[PDB]
């Protein structure tokens, strides 16, 4: 069910770096990893929470539908895309934390730790802060828990209406061309040790869908665009992407 594939740990070393990648062939249910031990190592999901936080937001109805702004609190920030107003969608594709700090405190603790239960998320932890427990409290996922979770995304079978289901999945669009199409959503804990980057989500092809997690080190933001290029990379090897 799980085969290891230790030649992807070049893109690794390629740059310096240690990860792990997960890929699921959801046709043939079969799942690939260069290391078995850290797909199974649970870290901070950090902006990845977004899916979650973005599923349970609109099917309480915190969040109305994709379009309602939430307006910026005029706060001078220091990542300047977060300093303006925010939709679902931008929200998403900038991950803009305080926009989801404001969805957690309106879900409020009993509601989170419950719908995150229903989801089998990680190990359903939300001890700390409501407002940033994904960031720096209790809450744990490995990559494989990852696919397990977005692979129910995917088919609607998660315990939320099919609306919202929609919805996040529309607010992860990533990239789209002739050839494929990626949703997907990024992640970066600094607050505990290990400083990881995440990129989880599946590709779409004509005929079949691939769902990926991959995590790495992440010493410093100065490594962050290596999330997507090294598991492009590993795409690429296996022929999924040209
Ligand atoms: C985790 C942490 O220290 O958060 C603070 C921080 C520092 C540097 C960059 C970003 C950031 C902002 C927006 C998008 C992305 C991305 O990678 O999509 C990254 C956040
Ligand atoms: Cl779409």
């Amino acid at each position: 069910e799980w085969q290891e594939n230790k030649s992807w740990n070049a893109h690794f070393t390629e740059h310096k770096s240690q990860g792990v990648v997960v890929l699921w062939n959801e046709n043939k249910q079969q799942g690939f990893t260069n290391n078995l031990k850290r797909a199974n190592q649970a870290f901070l999901p950090a902006s990845t929470f977004k899916i979650p936080n973005s599923l349970i937001a609109l099917d309480l109805g915190v969040v109305k539908d994709e379009h309602q702004v939430f307006k910026w609190d005029g706060q001078t920030r220091d990542i300047a895309t977060w300093n303006r107003d925010h939709n679902l969608i931008t929200a998403m594709k900038y991950s803009v934390v305080p926009v989801y700090q404001e969805f957690a405190r309106q879900i409020g603790e009993a509601r989170m730790s419950k719908m995150l239960h229903a989801f089998d998320y990680g190990n359903e932890d939300i001890s700390g802060n409501v407002d940033s427990f994904w960031l720096d409290g209790g809450i744990r996922i490995s990559a494989t828990e990852q696919i397990s979770f977005l692979r129910k995304l995917y088919h609607n079978k998660l315990h939320v209406s099919e609306r919202s289901q929609r919805i996040v999945k529309q607010a992860m669009l990533t990239e789209a061309n002739g050839d494929y199409i990626i949703r997907a959503k990024t992640g970066y804990s600094t607050r505990i040790e290990p400083k990881i980057g995440w990129w989880v989500g599946w590709v779409e092809l004509d005929d079949n869908v691939w769902f990926f997690a991959m995590n790495m080190d992440m010493p410093t933001s100065d490594g962050l665009g290596l999330r997507q290029a090294i598991t492009k990379e590993v795409l690429k090897q296996e022929k999924i992407i040209p």
